[PDB]
RNA sequence: UUUU
């Protein structure tokens, strides 16, 4: 890789400011968050007309501390008194739920997706302009939402970096697993793993600070008493790198240092995890879910998509690491300079060979495409 | 391999 020049405090200050602006510009207002809670309440009352005892819980980026304006609304549906879906017919329930939702005058384009690993019914909410996705007894997602939320509360730099990673991957168009790339959840795990492995670490491994609490066959314990963390985490407050330093460090870490072919991105343990012991040697980008240890978040990546993703990060390393003549005085927007897709992806679009030629999503043949 |  191209060697990076030495930097100056003024350029470092610019990097710090850009990362913090990613958070300030794209995090929802408190009013926008309250509206998501109101939608949850409305949907729950409506569904209760046909299915009394229905409970809707928000999860994902709406609740884990890293949500964007206009992010989809991730909803987990359960039934009061029924502990698990062990006795619930999930696919038939998704279809029954879809029919009920077609009677809601404020929703459009109900679409049940019953063939996905996690079946969902998704739809468009007219008044908010938001897409909604309802899943059934998605219990582990509730817990990794709580896990990510706790990490976001340890240090403001966690939020700043996760928002910067989110902007970067969305601008490169590599943050949608329904199109064959990686989920934003997966990229957030990459940020947390980088921060855990930093010397000194910015965050601890909460699942290794303390018990066995099992859900769907997996231990979901983690240390969530963040206000008491200085007592149980010896290295607390040791890392004093600025956000901009950490962002460039992340780009260099995953282009220069991290051995994708040898190691797994795993935030459940501080000790390095090898693909060999995991038997996950078929893929290049290997990311382990913190709870569902059989889930490799990179299992869907093709070779072309992997090359595209790595090329994006290599170009980001260059743009954020090599100052340019005329910057910042000839550029009225630092955001447009650093996150220019024509530079980061060199004008190319993300590969879509696995995607339906009609709608651009994976997972279905053309006769079952909604946009036909 | 369409939620997280
Ligand atoms: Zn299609």
């Amino acid at each position: 890789l191209e060697p990076l020049p030495p930097l100056t405090p003024k350029f470092l200050n610019i990097l710090d400011q850009v990362c913090i602006q990613c958070y300030k510009d794209f995090s929802p207002t408190i009013i926008e968050d309250q509206a998501r809670e109101h939608i949850r309440q409305n949907l729950e009352s409506f569904i209760r007309q046909d299915f009394p005892g229905t409970k809707l819980s928000l999860f994902g980026s709406s609740k884990n501390g890293f949500g964007f304006k206009q992010s989809d609304l991730a909803v987990c549906m359960t039934i009061n008194g029924l502990e698990t879906a062990e006795g619930l017919d999930c696919v038939r329930t998704i279809e029954e739920l879809a029919r009920v939702l077609r009677k809601h005058s404020g929703l459009r384009n109900i679409l049940p997706i019953t063939t996905a690993k996690v079946p969902i019914v998704k739809f468009f909410h007219l008044r908010s302009g938001l897409e909604v996705d309802i899943s059934l007894y998605n219990t582990l997602a509730l817990h990794n939402t709580r896990l990510l939320s706790a990490y976001s509360a340890i240090d403001p730099r966690v939020k700043y970096l996760c928002y910067t990673m989110k902007v970067f991957t969305k601008m490169c168009d590599i943050g949608d697993a329904s199109r064959g790339s990686l989920s934003s959840y997966a990229y957030t795990l990459m940020v947390l793993y980088f921060l855990q492995q930093r010397n000194p670490p910015v965050i601890p491994v909460l699942q290794e600070i303390y018990p066995e609490i099992f859900v769907d066959g997996w231990n979901i314990y983690f240390f969530d008493q963040i206000d008491e963390l200085p007592t149980y985490w010896s290295e607390c407050g040791k890392n004093t790198e600025s956000v901009g330093q950490l962002w460039l460090g992340l780009l260099r870490f995953y282009t220069e240092e991290f051995d994708f072919k040898e190691h797994v991105i795993s935030i459940r343990r501080k000790s390095l995890l090898t693909t060999f012991k995991k038997q996950w040697t078929s893929k290049y980008i290997v990311i382990e879910d913190p709870f569902d240890l059989n889930h490799n978040l990179g299992a869907g990546l093709s070779r072309k998509m992997t090359n595209f993703i790595m090329k994006a990060f290599i170009n980001g390393r260059r743009v954020f690491g090599i100052p340019v003549k005329g910057f910042p005085k000839d550029y009225p927007s630092k955001m447009e300079y650093f996150f220019d897709p024509d530079v980061l992806t060199e004008g190319e679009l993300a590969p879509n060979d696995r995607c339906c030629r009609i709608c651009g999503k994976i997972g279905h043949f053309m006769k079952d495409c909604p946009m036909r």
